[PDB]
DNA sequence: AAGGGTCCTAGGACCC
DNA sequence: AAGGGTCCTAGGACCC
């Protein structure tokens, strides 16, 4: 059970849709801003301190001469999205979102068939694709360095097919399991793949600098593992699993502490089309009567080109205003748009924002 | 889209199981108790008034006869439903288990072959098998009543496949949805099968004496339903939509006031393999140490011969003891008993009953 | 109540 | 934070 997982992560990923859209922006420092902050931006924004999440009145102080488009609206992200990964899916079935703009692929019967179909000869020919991490030396007769060399392969055909087909840049990491994968996509950030090799896999996570760098580590773990003397992966390494239980239970404890040692069994689990459609809307308080009516009217209409695109219909809806929601099942005759506003708005009554979520569907 | 539903119904199904099991307490009226109730009884004791989940002190009082069998392990009735459930899928494929002695089988595909394959000479032969609600003339020329004899055979011929593959006798309601078919199978209570053609449909609804009687009104929706005056299920039918939804929710009140019409859209759900496996056990305050570790490790103990035996494997655990309850997921290694017991020890520690949960199958 | 099962809600963590 | 997504918990209703 040697795995080899690639994780894609596309380079800034809003700003490329819209470079994509308008070539004129592509030379300028870009910014796409949702409501009051600068969400991401092309790398030119980057060298002059535009960062993410970055409050435009500050963005704009780093950088006057940034050049800002609205990505309000995702549809064209969203779309770009699927795109993307359908082309992974492409080389292998399986394929993981994470967000919009990540993606993982389980290249383990990919890379073993590939291998099935060499020669000794070409099997001391087998290079690499990108960087090895830490500089790493191969070894062509460690099979497990073989295999994860054709993982590197087969990631930067997948990273010259997104550019080809797509017009997309990002990056690749290629390792024995998502945790890692993830871990070493981002060594060399724009545009560029690294592979790791399992020697070198204690470097990797010694080389974060705090827990909460670990994928599955949140707000909540980081903070509470902050509580204990836990800061360091190695102290989260060498601390002790029976306290670790108590604090944060036998399932947080034991799978973290795994983590921290750059161990990771999760699945690369297939997304398929989503689970649930959405969309949302914050303000300062702008709604305060009725008017929310005619915005939920607004967040609803969108929503029904998309969920009926889909195909597939939903059987739930969620209103949502920490947020609270009330949810109710959606009438046959229904589900076959004046009903789903009243709907709406009795889900209202029973209860900044305005998010309406179509779940459920078959 | 007229469907042919049937609602298979069991009589005092633990009785029947012991009475096959052990002949000698079949002539005589048998109570089989849990704890201190007599869950259940044959017929016999029925007539001696021994009354679900009654008392063995007052069951005995009135029936100083009565023999008792222990009903506290469910592994012979449980193996029996679903021996019934098997049954019923070799006449059509969706089956619905409600509890472990009922079921409900969409016929509809069933009856429309049936009659394709007949001819207008045995069209005027077709009879029905067993009682027609409140004694409601036939109609061979309305093709819903045909539909609906023809779903009396069937109902018949699965009741004669029942006492002889398996030796139980239970009762039929047909007709031309769940509720209906609910409601009608019990008119005619011992081994007897009932169909409900629709001219009769508002006759048996307002049979029922009280919204509670409807199959979906349970114990809040029939108290809140009590506290805006409804007590009838006319006073649900004649009472205001409009205040309906607002005391008990949009889907509350739609729906139970379609039944209270006796409307029913939801479909006949396939239910196949179990979703969870759990075993249960109460006692005086018995457990205050250390000893509940020896019961779970006795409720432990069964289960796993149950989902083991399955043949697909649980992922996650739940302890329970209104009840409490926490769970978490459980390990690979694991996957595939000592490490079973502490990790519910933990859960335990977290938080007269001590039930344990194998849900999350694969 | 007994012993045993459904599915649904709200909110909770997490990810981008 | 923005706008948008995962899956998991605990408890809640319901059924026998
Ligand atoms: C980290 C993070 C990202 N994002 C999303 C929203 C932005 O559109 C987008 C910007 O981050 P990215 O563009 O993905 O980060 P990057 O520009 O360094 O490129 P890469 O992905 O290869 O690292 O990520 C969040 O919404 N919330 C978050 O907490
Ligand atoms: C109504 C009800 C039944 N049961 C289960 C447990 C008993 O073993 C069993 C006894 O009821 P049944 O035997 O099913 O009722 P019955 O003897 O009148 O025959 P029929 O099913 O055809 O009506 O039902 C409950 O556990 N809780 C309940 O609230
Ligand atoms: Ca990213
Ligand atoms: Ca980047
Ligand atoms: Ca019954
Ligand atoms: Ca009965």
């Amino acid at each position: 059970s040697s795995r080899v997982i690639v994780h894609v992560d596309l380079d800034c990923f809003y700003a490329q849709v819209e470079m994509i859209s308008n070539p004129e922006l592509k030379d300028k420092p870009l910014g796409v801003q949702q409501k009051y902050l600068v969400v991401t931006c092309n790398y030119e924004a980057a060298k002059l301190g535009v960062k993410k999440l970055m409050n435009v009145r500050d963005a704009k102080e780093k950088c006057p001469q940034l050049v800002l488009v609205n990505g309000e609206d995702l549809t064209r992200y969203r779309e770009m999205s699927y795109k993307v990964t359908e082309l992974l899916e492409e080389f292998s079935p399986v394929v993981e979102r994470l967000g919009f703009d990540e993606n993982f692929v389980d290249l383990t019967e990919m890379v073993e068939k590939r291998l099935q179909q060499l020669q000794s000869d070409e099997l001391s020919a087998v290079t690499v694709s990108g960087h090895v991490y830490n500089n790493q030396s191969i070894n062509l007769l460690d099979v497990l360095h073989i295999r994860l060399l054709v993982g590197s392969q087969i990631a930067a055909e997948m990273r010259e097919a997104m550019y080809n087909q797509l017009g997309l840049t990002g990056c690749a990491g290629v390792a024995s399991n998502k945790l890692l994968a993830k871990l070493v996509s981002g060594v060399f950030k724009p545009n560029q793949q690294t592979v790791l090799l399992p020697e070198s896999c204690q470097h990797l996570i010694h080389s974060l600098n705090h827990i909460k760098e670990i994928p599955g580590i949140g707000y909540k773990t980081a903070k509470c593992l902050e509580a204990l003397g836990i800061n360091s992966v190695r102290d989260l390494q060498t601390f002790s699993p029976k306290i670790l239980e108590k604090e944060l239970g036998i399932s947080v404890a034991q799978r973290i502490q795994k983590l921290s040692f750059g161990e990771d069994n999760s699945p690369v689990i297939l997304s398929g089309p989503p689970q649930s459609f959405s969309e949302e809307d914050s303000f300062k308080k702008c709604s305060s009567e009725v008017e929310a009516k005619n915005k939920i009217e607004e967040l609803l209409a969108s929503l029904l080109n998309r969920v009926c695109q889909d195909g597939r219909k939903p059987h739930t809806v969620r209103l949502i205003i920490g947020r609270e929601s009330r949810q109710c099942p959606i009438p046959s005759h229904v589900i076959q748009m004046t009903p789903m506003v009243d709907i709406l708005m009795k889900l209202f009554r029973n209860m900044t924002l305005l998010s309406v979520c179509f779940c459920n569907l078959k």
